[PDB]
């Protein structure tokens, strides 16, 4: 089994396995916190007890993800192949998912600002740049969104990088509907304008602090309202200009919603305007 990305073709010879015995798991996360001889790692475990496909799958993976090269995409420290179970490593990203983070982070009364707007802007920053080195690569992730997405640490250093993907492995030998534009559903085209939309629908789930996006509607409500030109309402406390970016990226016709490069360089507009890092975010009670 080969995989191909950008110049290259790869298969598992290629891949950096890590003699077993220099790796040591430390605590359950089918994921471990582990060490290698001294690294922290994520273990992601293969279960002995799989099928033949399974394993191609697993192998898949390891092959995508180790062939990335960006401080946005998490690394691929190595794989343990030839014992079992079989293990990949990759970077330890201390903060946790994305989706998990903004939940339990939410400004609140014992902590009212333990976020603030900068914050979330510089997380789509860091998945924006992410994204664009996909596009540029020409690698269609198909799944953007925040359970997808990991945090280096919890407090104010922290980098957002993809974390999962596992969508693009099945591709390449489910449909994450909420986070799909409308030409997918009809005519299963897809394009790294596929990821634009779902970038969008990223930065509503970031800046609503973790909400289900579509809130209060089924897959089938969503698949026909978005279908009909219907768009989600901005976000609690959400800066008009960031708004305005998820509504670029959800235009109907995929030519006319933004690659990247430009999503990137509205963000970081967004980052430079103090009307919008100086607005508050909803406190929860
Ligand atoms: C549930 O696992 C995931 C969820 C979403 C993703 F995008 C990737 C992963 C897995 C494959 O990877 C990691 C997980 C963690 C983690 C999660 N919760 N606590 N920690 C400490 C840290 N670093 C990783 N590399």
């Amino acid at each position: 089994p080969n995989y191909c990305f950008a110049g290259k073709t790869s298969s598992i010879s290629d891949l950096k396995e890590v003699p077993r015995k220099n790796i040591t798991l430390i605590r359950g996360l089918e994921v471990y916190e582990g060490q290698v001889s001294p690294l922290q790692v994520a273990v992601k475990t293969l279960p002995e007890v799989c099928s033949e496909q399974d394993e191609l799958d697993f192998l898949m993976e390891a092959l995508i993800i180790s062939k990335f090269n960006h401080q946005n995409i998490v690394r691929c420290i190595g794989v343990s192949l030839q014992s079992l179970p079989r293990f990949i490593l990759l970077e330890l990203m201390a903060g946790g998912d994305l989706k998990s983070f903004l939940r339990e982070t939410r400004p609140r009364p014992s902590q009212p600002s333990s976020l603030a707007m900068l914050d979330l802007l510089h997380v789509a920053r860091d998945i924006a740049c992410g994204c664009q080195y996909l596009e540029e690569n020409h690698f269609i992730h198909r799944d953007i969104a925040a359970r997808n997405c990991l945090l280096t640490c919890p407090g104010p250093g922290r980098v957002a990088k993809i974390g999962d993907f596992g969508m693009a492995r099945d591709i390449y030998r489910m449909l994450p509907v909420k986070w799909m534009p409308p030409e997918a559903f009809m005519e299963g085209i897809f394009t790294s304008k596929t990821d634009t939309w779902s970038f969008g629908v990223l930065l509503w789930e970031i800046f609503s602090l973790g909400y289900m996006p579509y809130p209060s509607k089924s897959n089938q409500e969503v698949l026909e309202f978005v279908t009909s030109g219907g768009r989600m309402d901005p976000p609690k406390n959400c800066p008009g200009p960031v708004y305005r970016i998820m509504t670029q990226c959800w235009q109907h016709q995929p030519e006319d919603r933004p690659n990247f490069a430009i999503i990137l360089e509205r963000i970081e507009y967004c980052t430079q305007d103090p009307d919008v890092i100086n607005t508050a975010l909803p406190i929860e009670y």
